């Protein structure tokens, strides 16, 4: 490109797979968002969280290939695998499953600023400092503290707790 | 000093030593309100509360330097101790904790309007009625009111006691 | 902790530190700030000057907690040590002895921005770089203004200078 | 009378002799403001200060005559003795003399609530402490800030700090 | 040009010439400017003043270059000399140095319009009339008045002459 300066081929493709990454996790967020919207699930706030995150993800990736043709670099798409389950189980096991997610997410963004810094952009690192790395850290503290809630809500009477967090916290 | 009247030195130096205390105290809720906030806690209710309290207290010693200077005496800090524990357990046990300590400083009040009336020095036995002593009842009221509800919603299923506590009261 | 990532143990006993530091340096603002109000001393201005930076002071420990607590690491209370002085002299001393404690917050901010480099921790290094180092060169920037100025006024009365500086600049 | 209660005799008695001293008070502070508003002295700052303790001092006086009737004493006027000074001299010279003359008025009161205190009279006891004590503290502390300020203005150029003070200050 | 008419080419390249001069002047007031802004300087008021004569100083190029395309003239612009010295002094031996540019630039403009007139030029001379010559006697008349007022604050204590002109005047 004509405005390329400074921006190696090794973070333009490390941008691409994180744009995939970020597009996968929307859509595992989109399935589970609609498995607590059955009527055999049915916690409304559950599913409005999970939705949520879908469209934060989606934005997040969006942002990414901004950037990418800020820089000069070259949007490349691939296939985008479905979610790695079709049922998620109790919220428990839902906000588990979101918490491994959202770490492989972190350390993405951990390995892309890593990368960053060995090739000398910091365009690239002030990016992801600042539109990325709070963020996440910031929703990983939240899914923490609701997994902890959830936990103490179990107890001998899991079906109380399940709908008793639903109702007062999401 | 210029201004100083009917000021002893034996008020002077226990409303240095009731400083300490107070700043004391505030450091020990500041502890209590981050352990609230721990993601292996994550009570935002009780965080809250502690943390109020923290700034309660600070605002009671700043009160009682004002007037150490206002009658004339010289305010002298101490080093302030930490907190007596590091990890402060269930929201009963962090209670228990933060009505003793209340006790404690309502007791050390006490002991200067009697140290005041001992010197015949109506103004500061006046300034600790006026600014301390109903809002110590007060709170101690609150905190045993707290600890009663807390107590009754152990029973058998203290993690669902522990969350509605927090959810429905603070 | 289940959320902690790529948060080391050197990181998270410096930020215990630095929160140390910066309650240290509340206190020590605070004890500046009543000794400017006392009768024999009398400078408003002055004395609002040191407590709004007392305030300041916690809010940055405070922010230090909250990072600490969404990191995953824990927050540990240490003693907190009195002020350097009882009596700090002139508004010109005082100003002085500000600004060392400043520039040795300063040098503890850049020394944990380091070790967060040595670490590979960028959300420690946005972090520091985002709320803290460029806040600290402001104010370190407006005290050696302040000082310059107060220098300016000692010349052969010193006692109206003192008197100007504070009516007219705080 | 129909409706005295716990009002001794002594009580009546002093309350008519601090009704005296409070005129007095006023008194002395009409002069001083007049004594600045001259042509020859031209301190106008200085001049609203005690006008305004003079307005101060005589509403002090007719809270203690209704409190008089309040209880079912019965009001006796003296006569009211002339300042003690003609000229008052500089602003330092002046606010010396307030600062006598306040500490003067403090000890009447503490003397008045000592006396409340043998006789067990709370109302009496209450009223000073609710609008008498700490306004004469926190006006005694402003007095001797002011004398502080005066002085250190003194130095070599006494006439530019008297301006100033007059000026920046009032 | 299309346009020219009654345009000199000696006026064109005086034109060119008072752009070089009013973007020097702006030059050399952005230096002043920002030495009253160093630390050991630290004149807020003189810094304030001089970066408004620095923004006024571009704002006359910039309406001499739209005159110059105006008329049909063609703008050349050469190399702008550095600041006649890099440390600039006390606030009176900066305010000397200004006065002495504003002098040169009138004369400046005086000479430009003696061209005009010789080329019998009107419209050159009232633009010149309009937007130039009055304000620059302005300028130079409160200059003048600052220089005075710096002057009569020197006397004895230079440096609290220079504080207070700061703060009373600018
Ligand atoms: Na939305
Ligand atoms: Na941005
Ligand atoms: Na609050
Ligand atoms: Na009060
Ligand atoms: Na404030
Ligand atoms: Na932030
Ligand atoms: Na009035
Ligand atoms: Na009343
Ligand atoms: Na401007
Ligand atoms: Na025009």
């Amino acid at each position: 490109s004509q405005i390329r300066q400074n921006y190696s081929t090794e973070v333009e493709a490390a941008v691409n797979r994180l744009v995939n990454l970020y597009l996968r996790a929307s859509y595992t967020y989109l399935s589970l968002g609609f498995y607590f919207d059955r009527d055999d699930v049915a916690l409304e706030g559950v599913c409005h969280f999970f939705r949520e995150l879908a469209e934060e993800k989606r934005e997040g990736a969006e942002r990414l290939l901004k950037m990418q043709n800020q820089r000069g670099g070259r949007a490349l798409f691939q296939d985008l695998q479905k979610p790695s389950q079709d049922e998620w189980g109790t919220t428990l096991d839902a906000m588990k499953a979101a918490i491994v997610l959202e770490k492989s997410l972190n350390q993405a963004l951990l390995d892309l600023h890593a990368l960053g810094s060995a090739q000398a952009d910091p365009h690239l690192c002030d990016f992801l400092e600042s539109h990325f790395l709070d963020e996440e850290v910031k929703l990983i503290k939240k899914m923490g503290d609701h997994l902890t809630n959830i936990q103490r809500l179990v107890g001998s009477q899991a079906g109380l707790g399940e709908y008793l967090f639903e109702r007062l916290t999401l």
